[PDB]
């Protein structure tokens, strides 16, 4: 059932991978559930070389030295539910042997030369599910091929040459929950480009080239999770997210943001993940309610001097907080938000710190306040703190250390202050 | 497609009814059903040719309904159906009729059940039946009768059941299992050929039984890989224990009243890479493991053992876990040799010092447990040369004072609980 190059397993699996083979090994199994001839030499496929497999329900064909493929090349599999391409030359979308592959769920034509999209590409894949086109040549998204594919959940452009996304690109995938077009060019959206997708909930438009704010994601009543970073964004606008009361996850970081709206991410009840970084021109703080559910925050790289009182009354939720290289110069007692393990204060001006501002915190691991000013502690603020095993003092002008306890705790750093009394 | 009320139909000719409460299947299912999940409803019984109408169903699952018997003309229509899930049902008794031309089953449970007896001419045609599921159930016999029916079966679970005794030849018809799962049962006896026919049987499970004898059955399984025989009342493991199965990986014996380990039992087993064995009270001596070098986690723990043999960590340099818990041992030889340790157990043994090089050279070893032992002094050094140390137990000891060296970066330094000195002042 087995010829000997491959190697045949319990389910009518079939490997033959890695076998330094040029074609379609004859004498396999007809009940052969799975083939997986990846990482061989097949530098092409002949007419129809599988189509005495009728049972064969996924074909991997990942990493061989393939360039083109014949029109007939499959087509006794009508069962075939994958098919994974990637690794290969391909300069082209073998558009006419995927035609009448009927049951296709999963196909991986990612991390190949192609160029092109011929237009009739996925006509009768009813059933398809995932599509990985990533780390190709794709100059631009293929509109035509993307309309046949109405079951589409998943889809990924992401590492490609796309500049500019036209309007109504993806209007026919009503079943698409995740878009991936980062590392692309992309430098234009048109307004309409996500008009269609009422089911998406995951967009990565990560290291592209985007410019204004992306008004397009309005078109997105189930987004969940949103990145833009790494982009040339300047402004985000209060209102923003109004359309996207959903999200759980926003990723704005490295982008030029010289503006932020103070209320941009106001009412926002589920969103539990912010991450904003490197916003230099940025001045100030968010508004931040209706958005009290808040997990993860972090704000970095800009002028913000101080913090609110309510931010621990409303947000009890709030575990890992990053504030750390900003302008701030004075600290709010932190007792109010519960949940809070990770706190890190660090390349600030804060000047001074207080006995109850770290009062109650008891999840606490992490604390960095390192890089500071920090002229004085007061003996009893982290005397309340347990779970601390990192705390992180140092490079401040703090003439003293503090204790207690902070006995026990795995690290203490207080190298880089000027303490005279030990100098002696 | 016409999917009916209650249920909901994709794309491949699934249809799941599931969880609706449904007493009998829903009229209005598409002919060309592929798959039905009939699970978690109320269905009691099931009339003649209920599934006739499917003629290309591939999957059936009627597991989680009140199900008591069957019509025997219940599943007349399908041929086609490879899987069929009959678990956590009624059945007093195997439906032998019931499953008579189901030519395609490949897996059929009837795990999770009532039933006590098992017909003869049970699975009499089913020559694709691949996975078995007899488990949980009433059973106080093997089906000797019905098992040979089955020559392509891969996989059976006879587990929590009340078999007493596997007479010879019991299995002799299934030369295509691989996986045979005895597990909770009360089986006091196995006969000496009880396993004849198990040629290709990689994986045995016997735990949770009542044996007294190590089980020599197991000279018939030439290919098997897995055994355990955890929790039986196996007092002694003879020489030549293994002799039959040199392709052995993994071996657990441990909750076992064993007072003996035979000298030649676990040798020349090139193969072994897991080995298990905890309290064996009686044991007072480490295993002689002359000819396997291969050995990945050893675990000896709940003996008399007071001592380590110079020659185990020269031969094994596969070791990577290593648990000497809960035993008798008062001095460490060097572990020098176990390259590739990157666990290492000792609490709960008699440990009086280590030296400077008990573990210098191990360059991967992350976990060091040397709690609740006897230890009065550690060579300060001892502990340098570990790069990779993490954590480190030294609580319940002796120790008057602590090395630092080679000790900061640890994610975990537990001193507790030691008599230290200079921190009482
Ligand atoms: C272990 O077994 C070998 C081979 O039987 C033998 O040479 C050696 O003495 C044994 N070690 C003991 C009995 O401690
Ligand atoms: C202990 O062993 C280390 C590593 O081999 C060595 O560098 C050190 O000098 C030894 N110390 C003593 C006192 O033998």
């Amino acid at each position: 059932p087995c010829p000997a190059p491959c190697a045949c397993d319990l389910d009518g699996g079939a490997d033959c991978s890695g076998k330094g083979l040029v074609t379609v090994p004859d004498g396999l199994s007809v009940f052969t559930h799975s083939l997986d001839l990846s990482m061989n030499n097949i530098t092409k496929l002949p007419e129809g070389a599988f189509k005495g497999f009728p049972y064969l329900e996924e074909l991997r064909l990942a990493g061989n030295d393939l360039s083109i493929i014949h029109p007939m090349a499959l087509s006794g599999l009508k069962e075939l539910k994958v098919l994974t391409l990637q690794n290969n030359q391909l300069k082209t979308v073998p558009s006419e042997s995927l035609k009448g592959l009927v049951s296709l769920q999963s196909l991986r034509l990612d991390a190949n030369h192609i160029v092109t999209v011929p237009e009739d590409s996925f006509e009768g894949l009813v059933q398809l599910r995932h599509l990985w086109l990533d780390d190709n040549s794709l100059t631009e998204v293929p509109i035509r091929p993307l309309s046949n594919l109405p079951s589409l959940q998943a889809l990924t452009l992401a590492l490609n040459k796309i500049s500019h996304i036209p309007d109504y690109a993806f209007s026919n995938l009503s079943s698409l929950v995740v878009l991936h077009l980062h590392n692309n060019k992309i430098r234009t959206l048109g307004p309409h480009c996500f008009h269609g997708l009422d089911n998406l909930e995951a967009l990565d438009l990560n290291y592209n080239n985007l410019i204004d704010f992306p008004d397009s994601i309005r078109s997105l009543p189930n987004l969940k999770e949103l990145g833009f970073h790494s982009n040339s964004i300047t402004i985000i606008p209060d209102g923003a997210f109004v359309k996207n009361p959903l999200l759980r996850t926003i990723h704005l970081y490295d982008n030029p943001l010289s503006f932020v709206g103070n209320s941009a991410f106001q009412n926002l009840s589920d969103l539990h993940f912010l991450i904003i970084r490197g916003a230099s021109n940025v001045q100030w703080f968010p508004n931040l309610t209706g958005t009290n559910n808040l997990e993860s925050l972090t704000l970095t790289g800009t002028k913000i001097r101080s913090i609110p009182i309510k931010f621990c009354q409303e947000q009890k939720m709030l575990r890992t907080l990053d504030l750390s290289y900003n302008e701030i110069s004075a600290l709010v007692g932190f007792e109010g938000c519960s949940s809070l393990e990770e706190v890190y204060l660090q390349n600030n001006q804060i000047q001074e710190v207080q006995n109850e501002t770290f009062q109650g915190l008891a999840a606490l691991r992490m604390l960095d306040l390192s890089r500071n000013r920090i002229h004085t502690i007061h003996k009893e603020a982290f005397v309340t703190l347990k779970a601390l095993t990192n705390l992180d003092l140092s490079f401040n002008d703090l003439t003293a250390f503090p204790t207690a306890g902070l006995h026990g705790l795995n690290q203490l750093k207080l190298t880089g202050n000027p303490n005279f009394k030990e100098t002696l």
